[PDB]
């Protein structure tokens, strides 16, 4: 199978995420393409691709906002092919804002809206994700089996 794994990130965190989340399937025989939010454009994105894996750390005062290189995705998810197309959702945050990971929230709502199916429940990843590479790696076994 082929699998696309999309990742917003500002200091490094959903980045090392998304290529743990990439390691573990190429060893299971998927083709990965990993690319950074920043240099992809909406317009049929998700064609071709049996499996696509979104990721974006979380922001904002006092509100909910999105990693800036995935906010224009993110408003035209509507044109990538995610309607019949099997997703799953990660991104990293930190417990002590009101909304932890309320950027994952947001992605997985607004995906389910356009008729995708979400394979699994987002990964949620508190402080470093160095420290929680077990919790990654098991995440990524978990969609793996289940599509
Ligand atoms: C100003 C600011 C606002 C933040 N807002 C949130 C938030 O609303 N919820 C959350 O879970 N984390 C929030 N964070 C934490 C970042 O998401 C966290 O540092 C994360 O690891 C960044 O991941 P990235 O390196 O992939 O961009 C915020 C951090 C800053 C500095």
């Amino acid at each position: 199978p082929k699998a696309l794994i999309v990742y917003g990130s500002t200091t490094g965190n959903t980045e090392y995420t998304a290529e743990t989340i990439a390691r573990e399937l190429a060893d299971a025989g998927y083709e990965v393409d990993s690319r950074d939010a920043a240099s992809v454009e909406a317009g049929g994105l998700f064609e071709g691709f049996d499996l696509v894996l979104l990721g974006c750390s979380t922001w904002g005062d006092d509100s909910i906002e999105l990693q800036d290189d995935f906010i224009p995705l993110f408003d035209s998810l509507e044109e990538t092919g995610a309607q019949g197309r099997k997703v799953a959702c990660f991104g990293c945050g930190e417990s002590s804002y009101e909304y932890f990971c309320g950027a994952v929230d947001a992605i997985e709502e607004k995906l389910k809206n356009l008729g995708a199916e979400i394979v699994q429940d987002g990964l949620r990843i508190d402080g470093d994700p160095r420290a929680a590479r077990d919790d990654i790696v098991g995440w990524a076994h978990d969609v793996r089996g289940a599509i």
